[PDB]
């Protein structure tokens, strides 16, 4: 989508993954949908490194609004729990500098069962403009057939544009398009700066591996249509939450790295490992995954439980993970001539090869005729930036 | 097995789930099946006050062995990776004040592929005794009929009684049969220490989850067996590995101390979290783990992805733990009667109660009347102990 927005993969904080459909405030107060929820989130981005690192859109996920539209046929914010509208939301976040996300379904009603946009595009699309959204999500239940889905999608999009102001547009078009027929990638791109391809994540590293298995699987069809103003969309963030180890964070963060993938953190703000915002605030990995060149990696090579992903970056520097899909024993050694990575171009006279996960570790000079030796832990991925130089 | 040994559920540490058939002592010395290994475990379990917590077997598992008998037909230590033999490893792991286990196979071959005690079960048991060994792991692997898969355990059972030694026998006998046709677990308990009942364990939640699914399902054959002398053996802790996170770690610690488990830690005590240490080394939760009375926990409910399980104590106390089995979202709101807990005994007239993990924290007084709250981590593990007010 050619708005001049999401050069680089959006970066920000969504509610669904940690907070999903919670509207129990009187038995859950800490984890309804609430605005005290995102007023408290906001102040956290700020005071707590998150905006500083890159994460600047705070985003409202499905269960924000009341049962029913108002007279005049717009959308409301449920009363009970956001009872200052979502006018004066926007205006503290953006009083923090931040920008607010909103949720929306080009269908009947929202996948929780909240009023869907279907009929009501245009002004939909103008209440959210009227009330300072910078970014929505518009997911794609309760749709009759790839016709509406496609024509909705298209609609907003095109609705979106006719406000004139700059909101982010995350589709969903891809994931309820496989059901029926195979996806048009150049046609999506058109219209969505980014699309959700596959199925919610969870937290747990059965989910993860599935995001992963399914992308390597599909990478010919969706890797190269990505770039500036357009890109593929893995899912969530689930760093910080209760179902990965430490090491499968590591493969999260990694991974969605190699992918330009959007960064939306979907956990509690108020309380996180150090260990676990560290790896989240990672300058060196936010970096490649922020790279303006802005080209998707790849599954490179698969094998005796190994897989080796690479993505190109700016200036004749690659990033490499290397993950041990075994979940049995120690960390495996894994050898790979530094010939083989970044399309023999990466230490082509040499590289200098940094290791930036699990930890950060200064490898040194690598000639082209050279060996890279590693040991990964079990489901854990070891990440690596090869820069381009002739100082050997 | 009335021999006297595991009169609690035995608790130490087994090479097999983080070491592996590690043979490579040339590219890899630090992680390969080697004397060297088992004695620097044996030092760690001194110092790092694994001993103390009560981690006393430092168990051998598969792929120590020779490939081929001796002359006079015994079972030899690989004369590279144990070139001081399995007598004088025991003679140092004694030294510390430890025990030493090893690993045998009923049928011909041991799973990796080494020489089998089928057709040796009476020297193998005296080679064992010989060499001052305190436990025998005895896998299953390559035993062509149901005939000698029993015949073969009860052998190797009465073999070692009549060494004179002391010896834990650890039997996969339960494992082996299951495919073809149901233990008979009176049977088997009359000639086992413990008894492996499911697959082996991974480094991953979804291995954890099956072995708890698989034990609450046959609960009604397994669960009145266990008691001082024989207990089932869901596999080893993997705790202080790669594939849990904190709250399947708690898990794993919580429920292998309600289903009274041996507690065979497989990890790397040269590396090794203060949080991994500190939760094995529990001694509240080791202490359920280790009750006298020797009654296996079991499940109360499952429903609305949560699990509610109890074992019942020494003193008119139990155990009771709350695992949230929905792996999405946050930490989830369960309330049960306390009435309903420890078979409507544990809170009559009134019980103190106290959560142990994820932290301790005393809850306070409970009426029979009164309803316990408890907010639970996905994949996590709320475990209390209720002391009746008598
Ligand atoms: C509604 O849709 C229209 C039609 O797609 C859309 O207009 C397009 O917007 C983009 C982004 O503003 C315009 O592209 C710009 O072109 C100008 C001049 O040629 C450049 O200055 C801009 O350069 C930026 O990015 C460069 C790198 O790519 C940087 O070098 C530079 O520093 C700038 O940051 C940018 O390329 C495009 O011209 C229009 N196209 C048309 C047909 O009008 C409009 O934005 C949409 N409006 C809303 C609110 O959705
Ligand atoms: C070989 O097989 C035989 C047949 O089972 C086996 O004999 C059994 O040995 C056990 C263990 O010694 C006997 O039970 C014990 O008897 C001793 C000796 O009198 C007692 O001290 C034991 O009491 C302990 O537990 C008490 C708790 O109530 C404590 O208060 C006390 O301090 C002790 O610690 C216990 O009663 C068992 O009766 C015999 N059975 C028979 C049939 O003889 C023998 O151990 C096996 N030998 C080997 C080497 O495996
Ligand atoms: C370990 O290996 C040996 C040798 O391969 C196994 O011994 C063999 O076991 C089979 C039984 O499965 C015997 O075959 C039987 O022959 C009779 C005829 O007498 C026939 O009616 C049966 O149906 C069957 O074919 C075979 O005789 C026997 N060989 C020897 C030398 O004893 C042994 O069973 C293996 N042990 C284990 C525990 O797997
Ligand atoms: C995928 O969709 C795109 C965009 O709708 C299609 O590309 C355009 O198709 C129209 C006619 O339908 C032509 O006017 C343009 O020449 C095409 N390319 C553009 C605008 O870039 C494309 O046909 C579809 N791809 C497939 C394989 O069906
Ligand atoms: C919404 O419901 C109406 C009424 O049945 C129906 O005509 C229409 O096809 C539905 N629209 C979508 C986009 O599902
Ligand atoms: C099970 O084994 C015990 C001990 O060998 C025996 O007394 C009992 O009769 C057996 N029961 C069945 C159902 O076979
Ligand atoms: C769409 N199952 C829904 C959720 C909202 O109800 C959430 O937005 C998911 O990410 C999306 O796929
Ligand atoms: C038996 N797969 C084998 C292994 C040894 O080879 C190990 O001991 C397992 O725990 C056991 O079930």
């Amino acid at each position: 989508l050619d708005n001049g927005l999401a050069r680089t993969p959006t970066m920000g904080w969504l509610h669904w993954e940690r907070f999903m459909c919670n509207l129990d405030c009187q038995e859950e107060p800490d984890s309804c949908i609430s605005e005290k929820l995102f007023m408290e989130m906001a102040e956290l981005m700020v005071s707590e490194g998150w905006k500083d690192a890159g994460y600047e859109y705070l985003c409202i996920d499905d269960c924000w609004m009341a049962p029913q539209r108002d007279s005049e046929g717009r959308l409301q914010a449920d009363p009970q729990r956001f009872p200052h509208g979502i006018r004066q939301l926007a205006n503290y976040v953006h009083s923090k500098g931040l920008k607010l996300g909103i949720y929306a379904d080009v269908g009947n009603k929202t996948c929780a069962g909240f009023p869907g946009s279907f009929g009501y595009y245009d002004i939909d699309a103008q209440t959210f403009a009227d009330w300072g959204v910078d970014l929505l999500k518009f997911d794609g239940c309760y749709c009759d057939s790839l016709e509406n889905l496609a024509d909705g999608y298209k609609h907003m999009s095109l609705a979106l544009n006719r406000t004139g102001r700059s909101i982010v547009y995350s589709c969903e078009w891809p994931l309820y398009m496989w059901p029926f027929q195979k996806p048009n990638y150049t046609e999506i791109r058109q219209y969505c700066n980014h699309w959700r391809n596959f199925a919610d994540i969870d937290d747990s590293w059965k989910s993860i591996k599935s995001i992963l298995d399914w992308t390597s699987f599909n990478q010919e069809r969706i890797v190269d249509v990505a770039g500036p103003g357009g890109w593929n969309d893995p899912d969530m963030l689930v760093i910080g939450n209760f179902g990965l180890s430490w090491n499968q964070q590591v493969t999260q963060m990694a991974l969605w790295a190699i992918m330009a993938a959007p960064l939306f953190m979907s956990n509690d703000l108020r309380h996180i490992s150090p260990q676990a915002k560290a790896l989240l605030q990672d300058k060196d990995v936010i970096a490649i995954n922020q790279d303006p060149l802005g080209k998707q990696g790849y599954q490179l090579r698969q094998g005796d439980n190994f897989e080796v992903w690479e993505r190109p970056l700016s200036g004749l520097a690659w990033a490499v993970a290397m993950i041990n899909r075994q979940e049995i024993g120690g960390p495996r050694s894994y050898t790979i001539a530094v010939a083989s990575l970044g399309k023999g171009v990466a230490c082509n006279p040499a590289c200098f090869i940094t290791q930036l996960l699990p930890v950060k570790r200064k490898l040194g000079f690598y000639e082209w005729t050279s060996r890279l030796r590693s040991h990964i832990n079990p489901t854990g991925t070891v990440l690596l930036q090869l820069e381009n130089t002739m100082q050997m």
